[PDB]
């Protein structure tokens, strides 16, 4: 038998029932340059089973405890064994305590410790993260549990599953503020032992898991609000943030979210109050730590003065997405992290519900499509995909569990969970999962758990009926990877489903129970209205006419892309709904006119229609006013730029494009009174983005003109930027274009004193886009100095310099040639050689550049590449299928432009 000790998962045993937890960070360095924290700690539980070894989880702890690592002793009346010895097992991470008998089952224990750990700037667990106040490096205390870092913090059953109450107390200087989870105590006292010190003791937890834990000591101040039901709310942040006023939306919009959960789960915020705190560089986003929610700052804070109105979507959504998991994941938790897709898939869905209960008018409900849908099936149409659900018995390891979290368990998980409540009805769905948080409050589930009391929703009612159980359903979305795509013979009515791979030669070698075939839930359209739903069972091909048309009708599947699917047709429905588009758009629901577009370049990519006939989806935009089929188009033919704008294929594509966009831009030249005024809402706000966008990166001389001005007026008037958040990064970038080293030299000095992350970024940026080869190039000599550029921003810049046509070839020489400093850049922090070879050699699409690759890679004695390693292979095989890709479509794709540019 193998010793337990040596097995990655904890023994059933001994099960924890609370915890006193005290942490005291030491912010200033041993002199050495070290910073550590010291701890004590007692952990009480009861004994399941009979054993004679404890096993807990103890990661980068030293212990100090008098005598063995651990005291043990009995609660109440209880005897308890002698110890034999303690060791610590650090490839489990386990603290093991051997005793000389065995614990009782029934009866409980508590065992104390004594320990302290590096207080590093690592993200993980108890750790520190400094900062700048005017001259003054400052440095706080903060947590990051997620996933298996409690036991980096103190000795604990650091399993989500093995839930508990946490009494905290965190001793801290006197002057700096602490927080937990819970409310504190009290007021403050000071430690005893040295005065400069305080103690603060908080409420005890509710039953939680460990990855939710949290405690932080800083210098940071709050806004604040008292919800009607007493529920405190704050916004923690740096004192400078708050002063400037940065923490108000996110107070604005906290209140709000919280109700419309509440309502939403049919259950109280299950806590006495609500904090949530912006860290600088919060590397993590953020984390759902029950009470205390961390975010990055440019996640949380917004400057009204300087952000864009994406800025205040991005807020208000992060916002959303932490809130939902304080009762799903947090107060019903999932008891293993191979069903993490569920948590993050479920939060990455309701974070738009919640969002739109903030912002009603703004439509976010729709930008799922956009920001999860298409972006997960792009990597789900890969033969290298997974299933949403993975056995618990393949996830043993904290790299396993790390690998848990990635774009299929968010997107993916959002986009099925999704389509579940659309199938099943919104209130039926609420019903199932109102039912589930109830029965499963401060425990643990597994998916089948919600499956279960959705089927009793289900089956408790008589008007939405199911062609098989939710759970046989959702079986297919979740055991094999991938979607189908759905063709319809308009013709006949005919209808089928396959498995949808982009590469039409790829090898699918994953098997599948189901044989990739799938119960999809099917609501369609026909000439403008909506028809009976429809579900096609687990069959190839099946025969329905509600898909049959006549021949000047059309049909139109998913509405609102509900359905985690695409859908080809035959040509003439295509050209139908073409003819509508062209004609009366408003038939068809904005977010379908936007799938025609995304599915049918899909499909031209998978060979499943002609490219021509993904192009001929675009030719409506010429009168199409709204953000979401337009931002389709944009997102299809970034690639077509990318392969084409150095090739004779540019002036009909830039023609064409021209010609689509000038009449949205007239449009919003009247609509914004002279560009003096934004459009209302947070949907045409992105229309206008883009558009102008799109008409000054295509060569708009209107735009252009309006470019200029613009950007002139600001530099004859430097303190009153008169370019709205919005717009600045497209105007900018145009304006810098146009002209020399006069605008050149005007943006390099606002960057070198901008304040603010989010302006530095967009100047960074706009930087760029010179077109001059000789400005590029000393701006390529900058990026390495760490005075003028941030290291963290290095390679960044580089790639937007690689992205003008004419900073290509100029970043890629500056690349190889200084390729000689991953031996400055592997030891000296990370720097991401991977994103910055994907960058550079993005373009990359003839046998002459591979020839290149190539012998740029006949560096590899010494020296290597790092992290970017396998950047590099992807990069050799990307350009590979890039030669392809233009030897097949670039004769096919100039003559279209040619043709459709007027
Ligand atoms: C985990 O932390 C809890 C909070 O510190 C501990 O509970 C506290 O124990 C204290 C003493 O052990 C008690 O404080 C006072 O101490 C005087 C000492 O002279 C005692 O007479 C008193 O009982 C007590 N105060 C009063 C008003 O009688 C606290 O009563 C108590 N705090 C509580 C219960 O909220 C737990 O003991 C500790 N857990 C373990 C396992 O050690
Ligand atoms: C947890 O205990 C660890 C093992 O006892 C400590 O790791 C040791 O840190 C020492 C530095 O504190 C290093 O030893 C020497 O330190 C002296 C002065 O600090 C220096 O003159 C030497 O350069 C240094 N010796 C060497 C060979 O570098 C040890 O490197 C190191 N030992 C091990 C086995 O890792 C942790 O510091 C301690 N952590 C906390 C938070 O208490
Ligand atoms: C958090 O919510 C607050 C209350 O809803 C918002 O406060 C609103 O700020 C608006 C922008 O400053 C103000 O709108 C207008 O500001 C112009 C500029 O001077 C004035 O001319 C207008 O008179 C004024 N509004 C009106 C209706 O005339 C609002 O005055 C103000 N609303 C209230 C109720 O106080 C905050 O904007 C919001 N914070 C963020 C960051 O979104
Ligand atoms: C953490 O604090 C709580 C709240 O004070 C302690 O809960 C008490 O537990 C004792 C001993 O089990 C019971 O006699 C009391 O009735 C509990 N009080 C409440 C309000 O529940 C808890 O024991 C503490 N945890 C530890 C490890 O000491
Ligand atoms: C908390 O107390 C510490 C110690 O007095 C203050 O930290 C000093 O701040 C000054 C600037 O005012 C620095 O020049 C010193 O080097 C700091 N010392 C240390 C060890 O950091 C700190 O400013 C006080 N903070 C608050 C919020 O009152
Ligand atoms: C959970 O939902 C139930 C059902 O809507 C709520 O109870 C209902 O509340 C309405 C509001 O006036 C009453 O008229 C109904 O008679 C109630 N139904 C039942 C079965 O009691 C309940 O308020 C919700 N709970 C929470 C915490 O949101
Ligand atoms: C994980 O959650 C399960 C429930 O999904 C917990 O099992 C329940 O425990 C409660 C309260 O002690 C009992 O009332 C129920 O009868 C149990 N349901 C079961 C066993 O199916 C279980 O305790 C949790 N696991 C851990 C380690 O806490
Ligand atoms: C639509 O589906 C039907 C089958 O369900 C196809 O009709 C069959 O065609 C085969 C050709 O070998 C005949 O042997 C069968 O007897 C036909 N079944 C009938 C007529 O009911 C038809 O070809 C399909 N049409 C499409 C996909 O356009
Ligand atoms: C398709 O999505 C659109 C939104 O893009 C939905 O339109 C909303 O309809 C509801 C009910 O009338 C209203 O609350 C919203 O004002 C509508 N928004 C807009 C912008 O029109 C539409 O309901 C969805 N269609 C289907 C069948 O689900
Ligand atoms: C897939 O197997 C086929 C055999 O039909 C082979 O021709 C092809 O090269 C293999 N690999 C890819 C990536 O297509
Ligand atoms: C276009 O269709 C919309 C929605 O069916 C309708 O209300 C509108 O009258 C139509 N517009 C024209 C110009 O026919
Ligand atoms: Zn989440």
């Amino acid at each position: 038998q193998s010793k337990p000790w040596n097995r990655y998962r904890l023994p059933t045993t001994l099960l924890p029932d609370s915890y006193n937890v005290t942490l005291r960070p030491y912010l200033t360095p041993n002199a050495d340059g070290l910073y550590i924290f010291k701890g004590k700690s007692i952990v009480r539980f009861l004994c399941q089973e009979p054993t004679d070894v404890i096993i807990i989880h103890s990661k980068k702890l030293n212990y100090t405890t008098q005598g063995h690592m651990v005291v043990l002793r009995g609660v109440g009346d209880s005897q308890v064994p002698e110890i034999d010895r303690t060791e610590l097992v650090e490839l489990t991470e386990y603290l093991v305590v051997h005793l000389k008998g065995s614990l009782q089952p029934g009866h409980m224990y508590e065992m104390e410790s004594e320990f302290q750990g590096e207080l590093a700037d690592d993200l993980a667990g108890f750790y520190r993260s400094e900062y700048m106040e005017g001259n003054v490096k400052k440095v706080l205390a903060t947590t990051q549990m997620q996933s298996t870092d409690a036991r980096k913090s103190f000795p604990c059953f650091d399993e989500p599953a093995m839930k508990a109450t946490f009494n905290i107390t965190l001793i801290h200087p006197n002057n700096l503020t602490a927080l937990s989870n819970m409310p504190p105590k009290g007021s403050s006292t000071p430690l005893a032992e040295d005065p400069n010190w305080s103690v603060t003791e908080f409420e005890t937890t509710p039953v939680m898991s460990t990855y939710l834990l949290a405690y932080i000591v800083s210098e940071f101040q709050s806004v604040n609000e008292t919800a009607q039901n007493g529920v405190l709310i704050r916004i923690w942040a740096r004192p400078n943030a708050i002063a400037e006023g940065h923490g108000m939306y996110a107070l604005n919009v906290t209140g709000p979210i919280l109700n419309f959960f509440a309502n939403h789960y049919n259950t109280s915020y299950p806590l006495p109050k609500s904090d949530q705190i912006a860290l600088p560089d919060f590397n993590a986003g953020a984390m759902e730590n029950w009470g205390l929610v961390t975010y990055r700052e440019n996640a949380l804070l917004f400057d009204p003065q300087s952000s864009s109105i994406s800025n205040k979507e991005r807020v208000v959504t992060v916002i959303a997405h932490e809130l939902a998991h304080q009762w799903f994941g947090n107060l019903v938790t999932l008891a293993w992290w191979n069903d993490l897709w569920l948590n993050e898939g479920f939060a990455s869905y309701v974070e738009y519900l919640g969002a739109d209960h903030a912002e009603p008018t703004w439509n976010l409900k729709d930008l799922i499509v956009p920001g999860d849908v298409y972006r997960v099936m792009a990597v789900d149409a890969l033969a290298s995909s997974h299933p949403l659900t993975t056995p618990a018995e393949e996830v043993n390891t904290p790299a396993q569990i790390s690998e848990m979290f990635d774009s299929i368990s968010y997107s993916k998980g959002a986009s099925v969970i999704r389509m579940l409540s659309n199938f099943l009805t919104e209130d039926l769905f609420k019903e199932g999962l109102a039912s589930y948080l109830h029965a499963f409050a401060y425990q643990n589930t597994t998916y089948l758990d919600l499956w279960e009391h959705l089927q009793k929703a289900v089956d408790a009612q008589t008007s939405i009926r199911l062609p098989d159980t939710v759970r046989a359903i959702m079986d297919r979305w979740t055991l094999q990877m991938g979607f189908p795509v759905i063709t319809v013979d308009t013709k006949t009515g005919n209808i089928s489903q396959k498995h949808f791979l982009l590469d039409s030669e790829s090898n699918v070698t994953r098997s599948s129970a189901f044989d990739y075939l799938w119960i999809v839930p099917i609501s369609s359209i026909k000439n403008g209205v909506m028809q009976d739903h429809y579900w096609l069972r687990d069959v190839s091909q099946a025969q329905n006419d509600l898909f049959k048309t006549a021949s000047d009708d059309w049909v139109l599947l998913n509405v609102n892309v509900t359905g985690y699917f695409q859908v080809n047709y035959d040509e003439d429905n295509w050209r139908m709904i073409q003819h509508q588009l062209q004609t009366n758009l408003s038939v068809i629901p904005v977010i379908n006119r936007a799938q025609v577009i995304y599915d049918s370049f899909n499909l031209a990519t998978a060979h499943m229609v002609p490219v021509t006939l993904a192009l001929d989806n675009t030719l409506f935009l010429n009168g199409e006013k709204e953000y979401m089929p337009w931002q389709a188009a944009l997102s299809s033919l970034s690639y077509f730029s990318l392969m084409f704008d150095r090739s004779e294929v540019y002036g009909p594509m830039k023609k064409y494009l021209r010609k689509q966009v000038e009449p949205l831009f007239q449009h919003f030249e009247t609509l914004t009174k002279n560009w003096t005024e934004r459009p209302e809402n947070l949907m045409d706000q992105y229309s206008e983005i883009n558009a102008i966008s799109t008409a000054c990166s295509n060569g708009l001389p209107q735009c252009e003109n309006l470019a200029k001005t613009l950007f002139d007026q600001w530099m004859s008037d430097p303190e009153n930027n008169p370019i709205h958040p919005n717009l600045r990064s497209t105007i900018y970038c145009n304006a810098i274009a146009q002209g020399g080293q006069d605008q050149w030299d005007f943006a390099w000095g606002q960057l070198q004193q901008a304040q603010l992350v989010n302006e530095a970024d967009k100047l960074r940026s706009a930087l760029a886009c010179s077109n001059e080869v000789w400005l590029l190039n000393r701006y390529l000599g900058y990026t390495l100095n760490p005075d003028l550029i941030r290291k963290q921003d290095a390679t960044s810049t580089i790639n937007s310099i690689a992205s003008n046509v004419i900073g290509q070839p100029l970043a890629w020489d500056f690349v190889q040639s200084n390729w000689k400093k991953l031996f400055q850049d592997y030891g000296g922090g990370s720097f991401s050689f991977s994103n910055l070879i994907q960058g550079v050699t993005r373009r990359f699409s003839s046998e002459f550049e591979l020839q290149q690759l190539e012998q740029f890679k006949k560096n590899n004695m010494d020296v290597g590449f790092g992290s970017g390693t396998r950047a590099l292979e992807q990069a050799l095989e990307k350009t590979k299928a890039n030669i392809k890709w233009v030897k097949e479509n670039k004769e096919v794709v100039l003559n279209w432009f040619i043709e459709h540019s007027s």
